[PDB]
């Protein structure tokens, strides 16, 4: 398993504009288009993103292209972030994937807000950190996904995704 396979399990693939768990306009593999309530604003962002007139629909090809960009941006954001970088560097390969997953879902900013958990992950206090991560809006709003990510941090293995 790798980051792409992991995210693709968590996000799914939709070739038509759709709404977030959050109600936001999205397409592809969890590519947020706009936080704005207009389908029209979303359509406009979509065409801007792809470089063609899409009329709200893309190909698999285009979806994966956006996906490659989003993953690349997530990793680069982590590396540029003063709070994130140190944690990332301290982690093993599997756990690194779990941090990347969080960043992709919630953005650099959102994750950098989990001060106490970050501290515990750096210290390699896996069980403690898993309990602290669960105490969040994130876990209450998307519990099955959060619990997959959390197990990943707890165990350092891909078991949560084996099932799936």
């Amino acid at each position: 398993m790798n980051i792409f396979e992991m995210l693709r399990i968590d996000e799914g693939l939709r070739l038509k504009i759709y709404k977030d768990t959050e109600g936001y306009y999205t397409i592809g593999i969890g590519h947020l288009l706009t936080k704005s309530p207009s389908l029209n604003a979303a359509k406009s962002e979509l065409d801007k993103a792809i470089g063609r007139n899409c009329n709200g629909v893309i190909t698999k090809d285009e979806a994966e292209k956006l996906f490659n960009q989003d993953v690349d941006a997530a990793v680069r954001g982590i590396l540029r972030n003063a709070k994130l970088k140190p944690v990332y560097d301290s982690l093993d390969a599997v756990r690194r994937c779990a941090l990347i997953n969080m960043v992709f879902q919630m953005g650099e900013t959102g994750v950098a807000g989990f001060t106490n958990s970050l501290r515990m992950l750096q210290q390699k206090r896996w069980d403690e950190a898993a309990v602290n991560l669960a105490k969040s809006r994130w876990y209450n709003q998307t519990p099955n996904r959060a619990k997959r990510v959390i197990t990943t941090f707890r165990t350092g293995s891909w078991d949560a995704y084996k099932n799936l």
